[PDB]
């Protein structure tokens, strides 16, 4: 008589035991987010470019010619735009190199370009100070982006042993005073992706290796203020094929070492202008070669601003399993004050005008919370899964023990 | 002998089984949160307001009789104030038309003094660029708030397929550059709601069905500089009655079709004022009269300062069961460069000073690691506490057997 | 026959029993992270101080002489630098002063000094507001830091009904117009940890009974803009010894009666100066005596530089068990605007020119997600271990009922 919905026990065991078993295969993760206080923290890099390219004075007459409608500086039969933009002393100078009658074109490339006309740390670096010790130029590892001639601190390449971070504060960080040097601009005559409307510095926190992208990543730093940058660092992990789809931290992928989301952009960046341009940029690896000032205007331009704008598709990366993220809160107060405006410009050999409109000073360090772990945590393993089913079973066929007992 | 203790062996199952059945009657929830590069993904509205709220040269005669108290530009007594502040060139212009010798009042409403005073995107937007492509004042919609006639770019409303982002950088999202017309700026003689200290911009990044409340959330943009938004879309989820309490994301609250902080904010804030003054402001929807200018500067301003400020009680909201954050980080450049200035000066056909003043550059986009799941994850499922006071059941009625035999 | 594989249906039981117990010794944790509107939420203490330590008005002759060289205002022959850099209507005011033929040496401690000389609120503090209530000096706090008479805005100390916060917005916060006194700078003659080549103020958000540590954590604000700064507060807890390593919240460490990161860094820092310059610097606490000038400058202040850049070691900190951490983003306009110069100007006594070099405008409010909790919770209870393996030893000897059935 008492076995009728024994069996109706059985449609309980049914119902809920096969979610528990379907829940199993939805393969669900949970996070693990720690932020905490570290020790024995290791320093990110900081790459730095000016906004201006190409140093006024460092550009010849040979340099003009070649590169000179890419840097809207001359039209198309080689002379000065009709229009343009002043200067009374600058088109005085300016138009004493344009001058072509006497003039032999000579050998030319873009990346000795940019090493000898672009800006030099030598003389940017007013000062630079890392956790008490002073750092020289000579700290400062030369890299090429769609800048030009750029410069990383604690590249930590070749031997270096790497810079470590302890505590929170301004102190246990970085800190540089530049001279962004504004008279030493080019003039901007007209627009193209060469020249800027603005002063100051492009700025980007990476890991060591993992190479820059600083013409979309980074952040602006103006001239005539110091400007704090507390940060944070964020270790996000996620997980294998089965829960998640990350493609693996170690390697493997072309001309890179280490897998990261700014490699793989760069990676097939690349490609791309090698496959259309027959042509590389001066700041992508291998071994094509490098874009003529020409091949620069009609070409590698373009190419490069159809991926990083318009490309929906061609150029697109897989997460990998770690990643690195920098959160950072930024801050600034005015340099330099009245009352400090006048020892500047003695200090430095400067006008205090200039002072004013080319002084800057960057301070790089974590808050007292600087390390952050995002980890992605499997919620349902297969042993829980089974003494969970398990424990079902005899509760059906093993706590009904109690019920036909009363 | 040996049965003393089995049913004290019952007293562990009783501590150990009554403490899981609790557990689960506490609700208990767990944290998904999921960093990743999207693609396809949607942008964000955005909208910007000038902190001028009404142009100098648009203001006419039957304007500043209505709103000339209101704006801090004449006494009670209708003439301009006793004391004031200069100008040798405006006091001309604006004792001109406070010459009321003559003059009959006309009909007057706030909504269209905002309409044509207010600052025009077609003369305000001095270049628009979304991923490559040129947008015109056409892609900016007309929208009113406290600050005014206000403009949304990609509100995405009415046909407009939407806008979408794929990867990090400035390239794949927004940048505009803007002439905030600081020679429009109304004489600012005194303190009111409607007059500011200040220059620049307002700005609010925000869900396209998810309207502004740009004078509380929104952020600041100066003119003179380049100000890079870098951004991370936050998909934040929450779980309904038993577990959180979180209202219906899809509706259903009044006068806008989702469900919102911010559409229940103004929702309230319009019943409050309605129920006050009899009155609403210009930016509130519904059907009730307008505000009248005396009824702005006796009633309404009042009102609704105490609800942004001094209310603990009246409006408050509940959580939505899906919000959309916005992360962003942000970073300035100086604009116009000494070796640009003149340039734009002549382009715009503008004073150099000018251009230094009032000229402006907004970059929005998303880093690499653009969107952000933060979902709320049940803890304890029904299935799991069964298998768990199950296999709890069948370790002293079932594990006794390795006991008793030894 | 068929019990072969039964006693190897003991080794699948040994196998993935034998992780579920190595899981819960593992100790793990998941993350409860919930982001949510709050209600009566507890507004923070804001900290602010000048980066100008000392009034030039204040600066008496006795001032000079115990504190000029510290100050780079004199070198070690007790007269004005060889250089320096100008001024010709300062050095007059100086070198008068600076005349110490006729002097003899009063008693002197930098505590007191500080106190007279440091920037006074009364006289900086143009405008006060919170939440529609307008606040005076009395709102605020005076604190000694490393920079000097410093202070802070509801430090809710002493009987005082500590301020709420509602929503989200400007209006629910403080907003605060200063004079930073550009004019009573000292004069920047050489480089030391006391004086600065940065005008504006510095500021840090954090909790009432947690001291300000703001030379190293602080933000900086700069004249001549509007800054908002809108915030979000984090509450982290931790797990206790077994789990993680925390620290008990409700105290108990030396100086300060809450355990704190900050409060256990002054904490060592003053231990550490005491024990090596038989000294303490003025914002420390104690009994010890406070540091001479000629202390500061050769003992107290490469002391705390050692401390707060270079040291790995000495003075670092366990984590609490809880953390209020504030999420920041800020945002520039300009103040003041063309139009509103002169009436600023006029209404505060001052030049245009002064206005727009001095005066400044502060912000701090929070977003409409106001509150976050971070909290760790347990992931393997002991019952929830009971009843995995108590469930799966019923599957193997309570499960082959089926297997032997068939
Ligand atoms: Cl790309
Ligand atoms: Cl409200
Ligand atoms: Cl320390
Ligand atoms: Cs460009
Ligand atoms: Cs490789
Ligand atoms: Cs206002
Ligand atoms: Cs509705
Ligand atoms: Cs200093
Ligand atoms: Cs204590
Ligand atoms: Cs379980
Ligand atoms: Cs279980």
């Amino acid at each position: 008589v008492w076995a009728l919905c024994f069996m109706g026990s059985l449609a309980l065991l049914a119902l809920v035991c096969t979610n528990r078993i379907q829940y199993y295969f939805l393969y669900p993760h949970v996070t693990k987010l720690d932020e905490v206080a570290a020790t024995r923290l290791t320093f990110p890099a900081v790459t730095f470019c000016n906004l201006n390219e190409f140093r006024f004075s460092r550009v010849t007459k040979n340099d003009l010619y070649h590169a000179g409608e890419l840097l809207a500086l001359l039209n198309n039969r080689y002379e000065i735009p009709d229009t343009q933009t002043a200067d009374e002393k600058q088109l005085e100078i300016l138009q004493d190199k344009a001058n072509f009658r006497n003039f032999k074109p000579k050998p030319f490339n873009m990346l000795e370009f940019y090493d000898r006309a672009g800006h030099d740390i030598r003389e940017m670096l007013l000062s630079c100070f890392f956790r008490g010790e002073q750092c020289s130029p000579e700290d400062f590892k030369v890299v090429f982006t769609r800048y030009g001639k750029c410069y990383t601190f604690n590249a930590g390449q070749d031997g270096k042993p790497r810079l470590i971070t302890m505590k929170g504060g301004t102190g246990n960080g970085l800190e540089i005073m530049l001279d962004i040097q504004q008279d030493e601009y080019l003039p901007v005559w007209g627009e193209t992706d060469e020249t800027s409307f603005e002063a100051g510095i492009k700025v980007q926190i990476h890991s060591q290796d993992e190479p820059p992208l600083i013409d979309q990543l980074g952040f602006g730093v103006a001239p005539g203020f110091q400007t704090f940058v507390s940060c944070q660092e964020q270790r996000l992990i996620y997980l294998p094929p089965p829960w998640g789809d990350c493609k693996a931290t170690t390697g493997d992928s072309e001309f890179y070492d280490t897998y990261s989301i700014t490699a793989c952009r760069i990676d097939c960046e690349t490609r791309y202008l090698v496959e259309n341009c027959n042509c590389r940029m001066v700041h992508m690896p291998g071994d094509a070669p490098y874009c003529t000032p020409e091949q620069y205007k009609e070409c590698a331009d373009p190419a490069l601003d159809f991926l990083v704008e318009k490309d929906n598709e061609y150029c697109v990366c897989e997460m990998p399993c770690n990643v690195t993220r920098y959160g950072k809160e930024l801050s600034m107060v005015k340099i330099p004050s009245k009352a400090s405006a006048k020892y500047l410009a003695k200090k430095y050999n400067k006008s205090e005008q200039y002072i004013g409109e080319n002084i800057l000073v960057l301070d790089i360090f974590f808050e007292a919370l600087n390390y952050e772990t995002i980890e992605q945590k499997k919620a349902y393993e297969v042993a829980g899964l089974l003494g969970d089913i398990g424990g079902q079973m005899g509760l059906f066929i093993g706590a009904s023990i109690l019920t036909v007992l009363e």
